């Protein structure tokens, strides 16, 4: 099950270089006339939380009680898919920024779980990878965003290996693709060609 | 989807202090007026098989046929809830003392499958994780329990790569958390601090 | 939720013995009387494929667009279990020599998604593992197959650890047994001899 828009869920850990790389991709895919919907799950849910008086911060969600974040990302969810509808037909991609594991305050918490699977129905799940010394290297060049709470690069490796086998587990439920797509350092612009292709065989 | 009261699924591989660890979160549960449900799925389990002179041990559960064990654990988890609703209130914790992966006559036997989480909607699986040699050593001094089956330090090492990885599949279902908890040689009182915090920002 | 026949999925990666260790499973299965019935699920998508002027080679089904293969995917499931229930009473094994994960054009592909798991029930699903190395041997020597596009040696080890995770993730939909079967160079037959031995304890 598939909506008539191609649905691409693109994740890793925080860092990596998720929104750097879907901005390349923009701009490579207007290039070659290919009809992006570009969409961040968390500025979805900081709308939300912000609207309820409960964060002022992106970084913050993930230190709310679970079950708060859990009414969140299932708001975000709905949300998202409401918006493509009425910005895609079947010739578009829906592109969403957003984590297969976040690192909250009771643990590692899926980010797409059944309920999400069920609005996005995604034909891909993109992995965004780098060694966790490189990851470790962007959080620090970085001060827009607080990612201390990760754990460096010991709290990068871990996560990383933890959310490679959530996005399998979540690719199982509505037979998603898990594409790897490595962001070396320095070619963000060879990480959006190479997602590009993918999504082109989709 | 959610119950009332919090859901807390505890895992780890047989040996690794699942039973104790819990045991210490009893008593500080209690010290702090935090209110638990404890159950042991397998006890749940060999309540029935003894009923139906099935086994006499609970290390022989593992080691009935499939499809016998598959009606055991159904009735275990209904169970389990049936009684969890009638002492728990909405400011209650359920502790279920299970695992994720059964070492099984028939291979690695998921102990969280849908069928399982559809009754149980857990908050969160802890997972209890120490080294295999720590593990080892720990089912050779407790001559309580038969652990033999499970193969050493070389089993108890694969057991707890697939165990960790079949966790992460099961919380995909109801956007579990999984809390990887340290149970360190001489620590378990300081592991089941670490679980209570978790279990607090649920 | 079962079928009244044991299914058995068997999957590993392309070279590692499959079908091979099935065809030793075969002689065992009617030398003991066990009853098998035996298909292969890329067979049952060749065939479609090869109706629809698709592709001609088993070995271009995973080049085709992702929403092409999807159907291809569905129809098989539904057909292999329409044509196990005209051949299996209660006492038969249904074997599918299968995939666990798919290396596609748009990335690894799930073998046994939900709506592939809600056909076919498995009992279990047995992995067949060598090591890279062995496999990308019995690649190379095997002329009538072209696995080139797995990756050799390194693309081998990579679509093993990622396809055991798969595998897990499975396994948690109808609570299937994950059996890991050591498909030893030279010793066919007795990766044979432990399958049937587990599958006697389903
Ligand atoms: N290939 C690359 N080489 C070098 N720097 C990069 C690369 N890709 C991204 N960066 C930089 O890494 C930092 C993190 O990038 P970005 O904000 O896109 O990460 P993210 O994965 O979206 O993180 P979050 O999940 O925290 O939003 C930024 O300063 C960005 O410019
Ligand atoms: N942190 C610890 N350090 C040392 N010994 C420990 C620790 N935690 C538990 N033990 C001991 O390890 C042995 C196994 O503990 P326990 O019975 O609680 O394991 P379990 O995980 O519940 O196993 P099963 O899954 O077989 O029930 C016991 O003898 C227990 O006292
Ligand atoms: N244990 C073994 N030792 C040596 N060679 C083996 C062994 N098992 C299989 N082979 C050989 O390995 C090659 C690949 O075997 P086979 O075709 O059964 O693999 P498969 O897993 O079914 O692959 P695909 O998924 O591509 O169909 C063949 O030439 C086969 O004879
Ligand atoms: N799919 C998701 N499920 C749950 N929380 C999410 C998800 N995607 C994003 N978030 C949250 O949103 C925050 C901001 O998103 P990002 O800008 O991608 O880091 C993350 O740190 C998470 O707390
Ligand atoms: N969730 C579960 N699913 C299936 N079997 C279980 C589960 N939890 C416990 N068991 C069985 O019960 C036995 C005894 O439980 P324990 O005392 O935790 O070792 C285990 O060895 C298993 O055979
Ligand atoms: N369960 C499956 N899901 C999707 N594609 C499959 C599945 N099983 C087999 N295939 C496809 O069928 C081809 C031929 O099967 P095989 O002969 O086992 O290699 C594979 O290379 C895949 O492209
Ligand atoms: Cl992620
Ligand atoms: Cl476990
Ligand atoms: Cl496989
Ligand atoms: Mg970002
Ligand atoms: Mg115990
Ligand atoms: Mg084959």
């Amino acid at each position: 099950m598939r909506h008539p828009f191609k649905v691409v869920v693109v994740t890793g850990v925080p860092g990596v270089g998720k929104t750097t790389v879907i901005k390349e991709l923009q701009g490579l895919a207007e290039k070659e006339g290919v009809k992006l919907h570009i969409v961040n799950f968390g500025s979805f849910m900081l709308d939300t939380a912000v609207k309820l008086g409960l964060v002022e911060d992106r970084d913050k969600i993930r230190t709310l009680p679970l079950r708060r974040q859990l009414e969140l990302q299932r708001e975000a969810a709905k949300r998202i898919v409401a918006e493509a509808s009425k910005a895609l037909g079947g010739d578009g991609v829906l592109i969403i920024d957003t984590h297969a594991l976040v690192k909250t305050v009771a643990g590692y918490w899926p980010g797409l779980p059944k309920h999400v699977l069920d609005e996005l129905k995604p034909d891909m799940i993109a992995v965004v990878e780098a060694s966790p010394e490189e990851v470790a290297a962007r959080q620090a060049r970085d001060t827009t965003r607080y990612r201390v709470d990760i754990g460096g690069v010991e709290g990068v490796k871990r996560l990383m290996e933890n959310a490679r086998a959530a996005s399998i587990a979540s690719a199982i439920q509505y037979a998603s693709t898990v594409a790897i797509v490595e962001n070396r350092e320095g070619e963000a612009a060879k990480a959006a060609e190479e997602l590009l292709r993918l999504i082109k065989n989709l």
